[PDB]
Formats: C-alpha cells, structure tokens, sequence
C-alpha cells in the first residue's frame, strides 16, 4: 500500500524553471526547445513490491520499473545512460540520478490533488505540477 496515493494517471499542467534545470542537466538546445513544449502523461502503477513509472508525450515515451532502494539502469527522455535509486522518504518518492560525476535528485509528493515533481541540479531548482487526468 506503500504508494497508493500516487497510483493513477496524472497530467502536466504547470512547469516553472524547467530551462535553467535542462541547462543544469547539460541538455542541449534542441532538445530543451522541444523537451520544454511537452505536456506528458504520468501514469504510475504499483504490483507487489515492483513500481512503474510510464511517461507519454509527443517528444517521448519512456518507462521506469523499480523496487524501492534498489539501483537500476536508467536512459532519460534526453538520452543520459544514468544509475537511478528511488526510495521513499517520509511519503516522497526520491530519485537520485548518477551519470558522468554528476548527479542530480527528482522528488514527487502529493500535495492536496497534486502531484508535484521537483527536479534539482546543484543550485537550480525546477517545479513541476501534475494533476489528474
Ligand atoms: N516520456 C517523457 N516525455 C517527456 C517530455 C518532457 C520531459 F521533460 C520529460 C519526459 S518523459
């Protein structure tokens, strides 16, 4: 019963900061132009202990499938081969990311009939609002 109350299909309906984060990322131009344009889908489902995470949107569709605190492979809507942990903490589901030295930490947590996602690399901070679909 561990992420109930994220289960669903969830909607992008505001950004805030999400250039600077890609530019923070190391994302390139093209990519930030159009990756930024997206209003992707979120559609999160739990089984037994295995948690997934499907992202649609004109740009891409990706998909995660985890087990908390246990590290996975992850290829990133803008092509990073990363290493991916999410556990939860406290009821927010957290996402380090490591790739090349770097790292950077995606938070989720339901805040009234929200879903808001946090994307922090070093000093920039990009917030992110779902509802449901
Ligand atoms: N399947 C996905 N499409 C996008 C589009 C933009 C984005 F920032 C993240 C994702 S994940």
């Amino acid at each position: 019963h561990m992420c109930d109350a994220f289960v669903g299909t969830w909607k992008l309906v505001s950004s805030e900061n999400f250039d600077d984060y890609m530019k923070e990322v190391g994302v390139g131009f093209a990519t930030r132009k159009v990756a930024g344009m997206a209003k992707p889908n979120m559609i999160i489902s739990v089984n037994g202990d295995v948690i997934t995470i499907k992202s649609e949107s004109t740009f891409k569709n990706t998909e995660i499938s985890f087990i908390l605190g246990q590290e996975f492979d992850e290829v990133t809507a803008d092509d990073r081969k990363v290493k991916s942990t999410i556990t939860l903490d406290g009821g927010v589901l957290v996402h380090v990311q490591k790739w090349d030295g770097k790292s950077t930490t995606i938070k989720r947590k339901r805040e009234d009939d929200k879903l808001v996602v946090e994307c922090v690399m070093k000093g920039v901070t990009s917030t992110r609002v779902y509802e449901r679909a």
